[PDB]
């Protein structure tokens, strides 16, 4: 099975800018790897996959570095940008009324960009599709997210006659 080495220390720090000590507490919350326990390759990237679970981060990683005390882990995370504006993007025109992106994600913006409200959302847009008819309407491939806080959606709508 999994080798594991004693945890030393755990340090959460932003890529850039600042961190928020109310999204370094969003980190604690979610991860297992601590000061004092053991870690494994596994449970550093499933802490990982925890961090980015929370929606807030657009990048996460794991740093370890051993000392002979035990490994210093640090999430090296990057908050999200707030979020502007939501887009669907239909075309290589949308049938959806061209306000229909704001009148959804309109209470999101002017705040930090959370994937799981996003992701609302986006079953909301869904839905709207299949009011009008476009029952089989997906978004293709995962929200594209702009430093600037625009998230593009690329929807196939699909085609009805």
């Amino acid at each position: 099975t999994e080798p594991r080495v004693l945890v030393s220390e755990v340090l959460v720090r932003p890529q850039s800018g600042q961190l928020t000590p109310e999204l370094e507490t969003q980190v604690y919350n979610v991860i297992r790897t601590q000061p004092g326990r053991t870690t494994t390759r596994s449970q550093l990237q499933e802490d990982i996959n925890a961090i980015f679970g929370t929606g807030f981060f657009s990048n996460v990683q794991a740093s370890p570095e051993d000392t002979p005390l035990g490994v210093r882990v640090s999430f090296i995370v990057q908050p999200n940008p707030v979020l502007s504006k939501v887009e669907i993007q239909a075309n290589p025109p949308s049938v959806l009324p061209q306000a229909t992106a704001d009148e959804i994600f309109r209470a999101q913006y002017g705040k930090i960009l959370n994937l799981r409200d996003l992701q609302e959302g986006i079953k909301e847009l869904t839905k709207r599709y299949q009011d009008q008819g476009y029952v089989l309407a997906n978004v293709v491939g995962a929200p594209q997210v702009s430093e600037n806080g625009v998230v593009t959606l690329q929807v196939a709508e699909g085609v009805v006659e």
